[PDB]
């Protein structure tokens, strides 16, 4: 239960131009997307742009925040002195709003999105009157030079980028969950707090396309860029090359020294055993594991085990067999990390040998069809389990790594 | 300290036989994935008889110092002659390494065939009995009638018949810690079939035609007595577990009952499925109602247990980069392996611009018994709400 309301901000972030921030932060949102499960939140930002002849919105708020979004734009500006609205990228989180602010407006104002955006605000509000901008197309407003940079699969194919005297309005390239305690990236500590829940948003929300970020971050490296404004989490005025080096680093899987991700499902104990012994072992000759275990007690969350992923020097999954090859939490958990984390990293695989029906796809074989390089495969047994073989594998894992 | 309750009783008095039960209150997920807040119990049996001691079965293996100090109050360990094991699972087997060491020499350990091979796999334990289908064995001047009831749900499973009292283990379990021991309180009994639901689809779905057959190959056996592994005892009226174990099976179905599943991302999915949910109230069903939301996310567990009596179910789907939302995915998955019934299905979806490469839902569905009686197109501004009304018509035709 939430005592309550969400926290708005409404600041002027930039005197010439003069642009505002609008931000909410989401504490509401339980699983982004339907799916990823984010306790720590999210916030949606939006700008107003205030010039000479021109008042320009740049996106919006989540539509169940439409009435709080038109009060603070209210705030900051008469909405029928707004003349333009710039819509990067049309996902409800960030398009909820427009239909009211529409609305409020009263009249006719000019809506500027990528081809692929004009298609998707016919389709989800009935907004016909768009006008389309190409890659790189300048355009004249207020008497400041705007330049639209599509961006598309970063990460729907309507997304582009605003750019404005040095100044990206990015939306969703760059964001990140987290509520942080300030708006911007001016304190060294809230950075290094608010970084891992930028991986966690680019694995999950992006991932599967992490090989365009890559594209885009060249892309947008032929602009001056002296501040970069995305539609969540923090605004970086000061260091946001820092930021774009983040998302590069994630996107290629820039590992961190010592760390081995160990994710497994231990249906009754056995499997837990020898992972406990495979973690020991890892402590044992340096290693630091981050441990993601499906037990009858826990149960993790898939946005964190993909979160942790692109920095891992290398993973090793526990996989629970016995009547069937792979049990639906291992499943899910496998076909996410292909689908958003598929990296060339070094990987164990501990299993169980079961009686599963030969036709069955083992987690072995799925992992096979990826970047992922498996080292050796190491049976997971009750009794008569030898302990030599476990060493043996994190032996042959520390090598590797070597 | 809190500690899970233990009930030991005895339960009939020839012969002599003794249940103790333990109510786990500490397990959150049934095999590690199933959603069980209401918990489980773990039932074994002690038949005193003259010459033996005979126990049956169990309890998971993090229980076994509460298990033996149980067993202790009952019996002298020592004193025991035999163990029989229907089932080899941990949930069942896991106090049995413990029992063997108290009791303090040789027993004669009795189990099926592939349940001798696991007992040796888990424990290393290599002197068992194997007992056929259908052999007797006379002990402690009782006959014990074994019987093979594999896949319900493993290789190994097997049901002891003792004079119309059947030791059943998983074969007739639920999950719910019930209130009493056994089935002779009507509410208590009611509160608990669901649950009972709730455990086979979970648990043994996947073979539910073996369930079929079981109950026809345990029909040539009076029964006056169903004492499973987990929940319930039942020796008022154990037909009336059977016939809801095999009604389950058939996926008999409620009168009126429709089960609608689906993942709105934005409420878009949401506002056609309302449209939906209101049509199908205004024409008499009783809609149960699944969403996965960006607030809420039902239990895997909640959605298989009402599968099999729903008359039909209906599936609102997002599109999701190539394919579709990965939580109506896992859930898709998880109907088809445990919930495959001849039932008739809507199909409501977004359009995407996914790959044209990858899987939709109807094509999931295309090898399972579900019949698909159409698929509506999902759209933001301009739907035709016309097409949901004609859709929900069409099923309420479809179930006369
Ligand atoms: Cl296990
Ligand atoms: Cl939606
Ligand atoms: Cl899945």
């Amino acid at each position: 239960h939430h005592h309550h309301m969400p926290k708005i901000w409404t600041e002027r972030i930039f005197d010439d131009p003069e642009i505002y921030v609008l931000r909410i932060d989401d504490d509401r949102i339980r699983y982004f997307e339907a799916v990823w499960e984010i306790p720590e939140g999210i916030s949606y930002n939006a700008y107003l742009v205030k010039l000479n002849g021109a008042n320009v919105l740049i996106d919006g708020w989540k539509g169940n925040y439409a009435k709080e979004f038109i009060d603070a734009l209210s705030k900051i500006v008469d909405p029928k002195e707004i003349t333009h609205i710039i819509v990067n990228h049309t996902e409800p989180d960030a398009s909820g709003s427009l239909p009211a602010t529409l609305k409020t407006i009263g009249h006719d104002v000019e809506i500027i999105a990528s081809n692929f955006g004009k298609r998707l605000l016919e389709g989800f509000y009935g907004i016909k009157d768009v006008t389309v901008v190409k890659d790189g197309e300048e355009r004249e407003i207020g008497g400041k030079k705007f330049k639209f940079v599509m961006t598309p699969w970063l990460h729907w194919p309507d997304t582009m980028v605003t750019y404005l005297d040095g100044i990206l309005f990015s939306c969703d390239v760059g964001g990140g969950y987290l509520l942080p305690e300030i708006l911007d990236d001016s304190n060294e500590s809230v950075v290094e707090r608010y970084l891992p829940h930028v991986t966690k948003y680019i694995v999950t929300v992006i991932g599967h396309y992490k090989n365009y970020i890559l594209e885009g971050a060249e892309k947008l490296s032929s602009l001056k860029i002296k501040a970069l404004l995305p539609g969540h989490g923090l605004i970086w005025k000061k260091d946001p090359q820092r930021l774009l080096n983040h998302y590069v680093s994630v996107a290629k899987g820039d590992p961190k020294k010592g760390k081995v991700t160990v994710i497994y499902d231990s249906m009754y104990g056995f499997v837990e055993n020898v992972m406990k012994k495979a973690i020991d072992s890892l402590k044992e000759k340096g290693f630091t594991p981050v441990v993601y275990k499906f037990s009858d007690e826990e149960r993790p969350a898939i946005s964190e085990i993909l979160k942790d992923i692109p920095d891992s020097e290398a993973l090793i999954f526990g996989v629970s067999t016995y009547e069937a090859e792979i049990h639906p939490l291992m499943r899910f958990t496998l076909l996410e990390i292909i689908d958003k984390a598929n990296y060339e990293k070094p990987v164990l695989v501990f299993g169980v040998h079961g009686w599963a029906p030969s036709a069955e796809r083992t987690a072995g074989e799925l992992l096979k069809e990826t970047k992922f390089r498996i080292l050796s495969f190491t049976e997971i047994k009750g009794s008569n389990m030898d302990e030599r073989k476990i060493e043996e594998a994190i032996s042959l894992l520390k090598k590797e790594l070597e």
